[PDB]
């Protein structure tokens, strides 16, 4: 298939590694690498993380100065203030190089030409799937996890095999496995979610507890524990990652997969239309856009949605709630 | 508030009490109330659930016994077969009472009028909000946990008492809460979330994964990866349970707090519409109707579905990964 | 290709065979099948047909023990009544089987859930396509017929070795095909004719005939004759099974050509959309609930269109004229 | 009621305080709250406003010695500069403060996050509701004015005390009142009255205009004095502010009482739609978003609609005109 389950480390070694950013990923993966033996090294300001990452054993350097020792770095930082450093820090001392090789987390800023590396680097992304905490709490299992791979741009002919070497230098495989992707195709994904089925599961939460005080008698302390203020979402999606999603429905009552089902095929055309109408605002280049124009304009509406989101009845509700069942 | 904490157990002790059913709920209730000094029997037919409670020291007889033993029954037992139970074994019995205690943990076959007790016995609910595993996990801490209340025929002035000795006698306060309310609020609750955002979760999902796949050439593994197939859904469940809904995007980036709630206030409406919809057909009894008829039927709407769920292209690909995975 | 147009008859050679019913379908089958050399019996209630069975020369005993001797059976009833005879007479005996094969020749009862035998069973379909006096019409000149052949459960690995021997016992093949299929097509393909066609032309004729009297001032003795008095419609239909649907057009006038292909290809989609609505309505199965409630409730809706249908102009003055006519 | 009309003076009594800005609002107010005797400077760049004000009396330092100074300061400069101004010399020397207090005359700068000052002042909001003339014009005579309070951020738990002293200090009270709102209302409002009547109203005299003048034959020089170059409608504004909205038509003629009254309740629900759409618009966050942008990208919209505005056919003919009758 188009699947991966171990490959060689062949090109990585002998050669200097440079991890930009000690926040959760990087310090993960530097710690794992250096772990398979490889010699590693930090670029970052000089704040907590710089403390902390010369504490843990590593040398630590300035990014501009991490870059020229290195063949090889890792960009591990925000896809928010990335392009900022790499146009004063990075990019010149990249004019300055030779054979280069520049791997990436998020396929964003690359995806949408926010940052344009030239033709003499090798550009690639390495992307896991894993919030970063279950990452150390598998590989102390030996376990490996799943991550996707990309290429944007290969002056080597060899940019593959860099990227596979990487996957296994992180410790995702084997035991996990690499999917080949696009840069595209993982920005397309890392978004979608987060515009379709997450802010319409929150709506329909929302709208639910409204009707039922509003328009039935029901008193909030009750609307807020069948809807969420119960840990029943955390078991359906356990049930979920291990058994498989529709599977998960047998430990149900029949009513409950009747009605489920009945009404998931009664309401599927309706989010089919939502879902295409966001790819297609994605795919166009629209959203990245929209979010820069936000940026520089002073986050206002974003300013106003939290406002309005917290001084909503039902977080209110929620608050006196948490507080009486003593949950922080 | 309409809230309680803690109440007497006055009324109970004395009285001899009898659970219907040792499946998950009757067994823990049971057991719990046992535990409070308080003399318990068990009805249920000859099966292997008859065998484990008389193992686990509980003396058991046939069900239309223990009712004529008892001043107190729990009727623990599905929703879809407890009708026919009623009408046989225990309303002949019951005719033949002075005064009676009856309680459900489920308000959906007494608010829709599918068993109509007499007027000499005192009709109340008691219902949980925990799946029942953790309900154990958290009794061994001396913990409590919440619960429903209501009344639907008082005979006697005292159910409310009866209710909140009930609510004493399994541990779910003190420690958790009671909040009174009535049968229909629990069955309009219970079957809000079954028919609204559920299955439009579930729905989008899916819609997702299709529209990936067919119109930007996207591979099933990686699609699978980013929606389901990892761990990141429970983790934000999680988050909510314990933190808030909306503290809870705290932890992740800015630009995936900014698509959120942006999505979401532009996409209430539509959700809203279809909430009022399905609360309204609930609210008038339709719904009762509808899966009543299709047991007398004999299932084939479900059956159908069941099958076009189990044979899409998600459900293949789902199963090809988790057996890649290694997950079960 | 998926066919199939002669094969092995191994499998049923030294074992009993047992054809439930005795109407139009069993009564050939059963003879033909005896024809080809097997031992062959007959399980029916004490009526006509029984008399009739036992006096061309077949042993004749009851039903539960017709499979009790059998190690095949052939359940060919009406799809109206074999539910209650499966679940009373057979499925106890089947409990109380070993390794058995049951032959089905509608898909209805199957395809939906109405009847679910167990594992231990090889459950399979042969489907004719023939009104069954034409089939005696065609075997006597040791031609062949066709058929659809499926499997819903394998416990042997050997089904489509019986499904195929079974199709030369009654002596489709060799001389006509086999077509390999599921249940679920068979119903759907039965259904959607009965619900699509049929209706539509029965209507159009009615509204033609309407129409011509009330606005046009026409005879009804000649709009009769016109649209289906006369055996017009069977010669088309002829020519259509023999020469070619579109081929069997160049009979006729080149005026007659032209108008019926303009407006065919005029109508062509709201025929279309009537077609996805019926067939969606089927696949999930809520014709077959409407149908079986109907029943339930006395066949009222059914009355009062009979009585319709009857009670119209159109079919008393096609009882005038065929009485004039001589047609009985 | 939620209304005040004095208050004490007690907290600004021994601390210093400082005006930014010399324009018409805080010339005024710094001479008012002089005359009541208190210690004040002024901070401004030096130009005409900086040698007008220390002709009139005040010491005059450069803005952020201005805050090293001062215990409390008043912003009192355009809503279209001071972000920078506040990022570049302010928030330094406030992040060196220890107890500060912060007011403001407008609320649109907070209200939507583009000024975040820290938690260790207080924030507050003194807004008049009169052009800054006029209240000279009202002080002179020993008289009040009205004004609304708002505060955003309380660390000392005074913040109201001191925005009543201030209230005094200025001289709006007593003579006038005071309300008490928050940041976000007095935008909302001083931007729904620019967003609503104001353009409709002059939409609506330009529709008359070119109607009379394009469809029944009128001459520009007469629908001008009908419209608006008579002082017709400022007779009826001031009527309104002094004896009522409604009160004022009882000096008109019953015919215009009866069209306009009619007329009124026949469009109300016209224009309420297009003010929810506004205000909407606004408590959202968008319209700041728009403004902000539109500066950034070089005012091309504002520049071209001022061309389209004063290139129409009305503003010749009112050039023409006032030239007739003399006005400038
Ligand atoms: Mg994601
Ligand atoms: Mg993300
Ligand atoms: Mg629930
Ligand atoms: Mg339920
Ligand atoms: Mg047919
Ligand atoms: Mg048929
Ligand atoms: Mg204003
Ligand atoms: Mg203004």
């Amino acid at each position: 298939d188009k699947t991966v389950l171990d490959a060689n480390l062949d090109p990585l070694k002998g050669k200097t590694i440079g991890v930009i950013g000690y926040g959760n990923q990087g310090r993960v993966q530097a710690t794992i690498m250096r772990e398979n033996g490889l010699n590693v090294i930090v670029g970052n300001v000089k704040d907590k993380y710089y403390e902390l990452a010369k504490k843990e054993g590593f040398e630590v350097y300035e990014i501009d100065e991490a870059v020229r020792r290195s063949d090889v770095a890792l960009l591990l930082i925000p896809d928010e203030v990335m392009k900022e450093v790499y146009e004063k820090k990075i990019a010149p001392v990249l004019q300055g190089k030779k054979e280069f090789v520049l791997d990436f987390a998020s396929g964003y800023n690359v995806a949408f030409g926010l940052i344009r590396p030239p033709k003499s680097v090798d550009t690639i992304m390495v992307a896991p799937r894993m919030v970063g905490e279950g990452i150390m709490d598998l590989h102390k299992q030996g376990k490996g996890y799943p991550v996707l791979l990309g290429v944007k741009q290969d002056a080597s002919g060899k940019a593959w095999d860099y990227a596979k070497a990487i996957a296994k230098g992180i410790g995702a495989i084997p035991g996990g496995i690499a999917v080949i992707s696009s840069f595209e195709e993982e920005a397309l994904l890392d978004l979608m979610s987060e515009h379709t089925w997450v802010p319409i599961l929150f709506g329909a939460i929302k709208a639910c507890y409204d009707i039922a005080v509003k328009e039935y008698g029901v008193s909030p302390e009750a609307a807020l524990l069948e809807f969420y203020a119960s840990g029943e979402l955390a078991e359906i999606a356990r049930l979920i990652a291990e058994e498989g999603i529709f599977n998960q429905m047998v430990h149900h009552s029949t009513t409950s997969q009747y009605g489920t089902l009945t009404r998931m095929f009664k309401y599927y055309d309706v989010v089919r239309r939502i879902v295409e109408n966001e790819a297609k605002y994605i795919w166009d280049g629209s959203f990245a856009k929209e979010w820069s124009l936000e940026q520089q304009a002073g986050y206002p509406v974003f300013y106003r949605l939290w406002e309005l989101a917290t001084q909503s009845e039902m977080a209110k509700a929620e608050k006196e709630l948490y507080k009486l069942l003593g949950r922080k």
